[PDB]
């Protein structure tokens, strides 16, 4: 199966990845193609060794694992010098909880159709024109019902979500109902213990970036990936959308700390891992203003970038709670364990149409 433990043909450990996710296959294949020319028998010889099958399309084989890297196909877009992704200025300091209109362009919300009715009952946050990131909960056994994303929202109640501006008033542009074209659950997901809780949802056409939706940015790098564990507050950011809905109509926001991960693995009686990070609880309205399945964020330095860039670090995975009654920690899904999976999934389902 896709990235399973392999030996390669020369005694390598490693895992099975598909080409351009292996640095070594991909230089030599870059490299004959450069030179006009197809790679040497002996080396097409040691790939067919090497293959581990075909998932989802796509050959794989096995990778060194100093050698995998993130997707090249998907990191040709996030490193692009013109792909905008977590782009904020962006507000003055208010005490409470709420959030200028617009400026967490990549918040989602999931729509579901069942009693007859339609509700939003998870968040996730947009990462390229045609891909949404969530947790596996709000996606799992709920594909017949899980309908429709929701970008650019602001106010749930109110089609012109406005701002003044003078004497007069600026609205954002309306909001983006789309379809959902592919429910990609991770392979390891575990719905009876709540483990490799990620999932993409592949929108059915492209939602071109506008001022008022974009995508988040993600822990491509190395340092990214540490700074998940260094980081002491972080945005919980959304709708408090749980399975009873949203608990509020506006976009609201609250900083809140990461915790120890024996915050969680008392509260819980469960063992942590590493893919999993700890956040909050012990408070009434802070840590229950984020949506089920919705992102964990904070500015990091993303690339090259001059501006520090939004990036979601976690995925809201268990005991986020409605607002009101005291919270326990919550789990959410450290994303910088995911980036590698992320690519894979964006690559063989195709960046636009499949
Ligand atoms: C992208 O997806 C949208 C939204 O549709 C949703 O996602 C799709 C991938 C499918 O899973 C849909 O079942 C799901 O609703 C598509 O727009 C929607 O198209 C459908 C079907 O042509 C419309 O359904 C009809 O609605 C009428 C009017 O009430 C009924 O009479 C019909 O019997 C049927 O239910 C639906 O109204 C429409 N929704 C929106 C918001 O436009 C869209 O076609 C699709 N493709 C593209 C290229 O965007
Ligand atoms: C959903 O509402 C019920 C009924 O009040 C409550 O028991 C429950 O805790 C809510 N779920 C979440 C995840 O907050
Ligand atoms: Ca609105």
């Amino acid at each position: 199966d896709y990235a399973d433990d392999c030996t390669t043909p020369d005694g390598d450990q490693g895992q099975c990845m598909p080409f351009s996710s292996c640095r070594t296959i991909e230089e030599r294949l870059t490299e004959a193609q450069k030179a006009g020319q197809k790679v040497p028998a002996d080396y097409a010889s040691y790939l067919q060794k090497a293959l581990c099958g075909e998932f989802n399309g796509v050959r794989h084989f096995c990778c060194p694992s100093a050698n995998i890297q993130h997707n090249s196909k998907v990191m040709s877009l996030f490193k692009d010098e013109n792909f905008d992704c977590g782009n904020f200025l962006s507000q003055r300091v208010s005490n409470g909880y709420e959030v200028k209109l617009s400026s967490r362009p990549w918040m989602a919300l999931l729509r579901y159709q069942q009693f007859g009715e339609s509700r939003f009952l998870c968040g996730g946050a947009m990462i390229s024109e045609r891909y949404i990131l969530t947790a596996a909960h709000c996606v799992h056994g709920l594909q017949n019902d899980l309908y429709e994303i929701r970008l650019g929202e602001h106010r749930i109640s109110t089609e012109e979500d406005c701002r003044q501006q003078g004497r007069k008033k600026k609205c954002a542009p309306p909001v983006v109902n789309v379809g959902i074209e592919k429910h990609l659950i991770h392979e390891k997901y575990d719905a009876r213990h709540i483990m490799h809780d990620i999932a993409l949802l592949k929108l059915n056409r492209s939602v071109p970036f506008q001022k008022h939706i974009k995508p988040i940015c993600l822990p491509i790098t190395d340092e990214l990936k540490e700074k998940a564990e260094q980081i002491s507050t972080y945005f919980v950011t959304g709708w408090g959308t749980t399975e009873n809905g949203s608990s509020s109509d506006v976009l609201l926001q609250a900083n809140v700390p990461l915790q120890p991960r024996s915050a969680c693995s008392q509260a819980y009686r469960r063992a942590v891992p590493l893919s999993q990070l700890c956040v909050g609880g012990g408070d009434l309205q802070d840590s229950c203003k984020g949506d089920s399945g919705g992102p964990l964020q904070a500015p990091a330095q993303y690339l090259g970038e001059y501006a520090p860039k939004m990036v979601e670090f976690g995925i809201v995975s268990q005991g986020v709670v409605t607002c009101g009654q005291i919270s326990l920690p919550g789990l959410y899904t450290n994303v910088g364990e995911y980036v590698q999976w992320i690519t894979d999934t964006m690559a063989s389902n195709g960046l636009l149409e499949s």
